[PDB]
């Protein structure tokens, strides 16, 4: 069954810089645009925030069609959530990078994993370049998202 | 950079019942439809096949808009591929389940992971019900896809 807010397990999973897949739609193409991102934060049971680089083609995409879908791992499954009323917002915090910040309200949360299976192990991601500075940057962005 | 065929690493990754995310578009909704599937097979560098249950809402979706996008893990990254000219096909093999079989031609393969990171560990999926029969079923479907 489809839910319309996040569980506690899912908020936990979406508040620790998880690997998620952001899916958006460009009127120009017949297929959706996908990005893997980790600068994501579940502010509460119905609110998702994320940060992207300000020069991203996503800025226009999200302005034109203020909807997104995230695929994420939580519990022992894979879920999708979809947000509407997606809006850019701004922080008074110092920006460490030129980023655009987004917020959306959750409309649906669906368990998308096939029948009879479960995820024993979620993906693990590491930094391949500049690890110590890159981790501190992730924390700075997280702090802005949670503000 | 965007590629237009699969590498050997990617074919390897898409020929071992991987966990992938299938993304399709329903004209009825303002957001894309997502499913996690493992019945997927890269027949060659430009050809993807998959199997879904015949009663799936995807049958109409794919007929109406013969395009799909798959997100998958390969190398130490996350990629998307998109297929056009998506068509149902039929096997002369005995069907173990009422399934619909699809084939598409790859148009683009993109590395969608964020800068400066790599996937150390891909997701692991296990059977929670009926493991021995479910694994044999996966093999039967794989055999049909590779036929």
């Amino acid at each position: 069954k489809v839910e319309h807010r996040l569980s506690e397990q899912q908020m936990k999973a979406l508040t620790d810089l998880p690997l998620v897949f952001l899916i958006t739609h460009d009127q120009s193409k017949s297929w959706p645009i996908t990005h893997a991102i980790s600068w994501v934060y579940a502010k509460d049971e119905t609110t998702i925030r994320f940060a992207i680089e300000a020069d991203s083609l996503l800025v226009k995409t999200l302005a034109d069609h203020p909807v997104f879908t995230l695929i994420f791992f939580a519990d022992q499954s894979t879920y999708s959530l979809t947000c509407t009323d997606v809006a850019a917002w701004e922080t008074t915090a110092r920006l460490p990078l030129k980023v655009a910040l987004y917020e959306g309200q959750i409309k649906e949360v669906r368990d998308i994993l096939f029948y009879g299976a479960a995820v024993s192990d979620r993906p693990r991601v590491y930094k391949t370049y500049d690890e110590a500075a890159a981790m501190q940057l992730d924390q700075q962005i997280q702090d802005i998202l949670k503000g």
